[PDB]
């Protein structure tokens, strides 16, 4: 289960964050860890699309190659928290799994400037029981955590040094398909 009210970034910049590009996640933290393999590999998308707030995310284990996309129009609870509704997708947008009560997320953006950000999300799917998860992002895959980002981190009241890493993954990313999924 989820245990945290994550606070949004002062003076969050909305137009920025959601301008149709891609973000990698370079670090995460999970508070229920075994929710999760050690050795993961995530990016999204966020834009508005023809009006609509979106984002489209990948997920790929290195080691068994699970692979797989999602979309969602997000719904605005206070400027940076969000509840996203997700639909799997292959990468064309097709539906594998359509959207359905209970299988949401929640993503708050505690930190974010034009190449990096902290965001909290919390996941939720038919009767699994998850927990918090944390993420360091940037708009450059090989980004080393910068200063402005750790210090968000520690600004949060957790420890970087708790984070891992998914630089030794040898992580490839399909970015065409993470912007058209935007519009699916
Ligand atoms: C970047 C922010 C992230 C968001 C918004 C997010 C969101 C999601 C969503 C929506 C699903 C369900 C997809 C579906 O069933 O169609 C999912 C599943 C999953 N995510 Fe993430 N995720 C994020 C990052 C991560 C990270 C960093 C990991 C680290 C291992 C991770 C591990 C997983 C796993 C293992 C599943 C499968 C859960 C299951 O069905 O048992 N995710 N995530
Ligand atoms: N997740």
């Amino acid at each position: 289960a989820c245990t945290k009210n994550a606070i949004a970034q002062t003076g969050f910049n909305k137009d920025k964050y959601f301008n149709g590009d891609v973000w990698y996640v370079t670090d995460y933290l999970d508070l229920e860890p075994d929710d999760v393999p050690k050795r993961y590999c995530a990016a999204l998308a966020a834009g508005t699309a023809s009006g609509k707030l979106k984002e489209a995310l990948y997920h790929y284990d290195p080691k068994t190659q699970d692979t797989f996309y999602d979309v969602s129009e997000l719904q605005v609870e206070s400027l940076g928290k969000y509840t996203a509704n997700f639909k799997k997708v292959d990468k064309n947008g097709n539906v594998k799994v359509a959207v359905t009560a209970g299988n949401y997320y929640t993503f708050t953006v505690m930190y974010a400037d034009d190449s990096s950000a902290l965001i909290h999300t919390c996941l939720h799917k038919g009767n699994k029981d998850l927990g918090d998860v944390y993420a360091v992002l940037n708009r450059n895959k090989d980004a080393a955590a910068g200063d402005k980002v750790k210090s968000a981190v520690s600004a949060a009241t957790l420890e970087f040094s708790k984070f891992i890493s998914t630089k030794e993954n040898n992580c490839a990313y399909d970015n065409d398909s993470l912007k058209s999924l935007l519009t699916k």
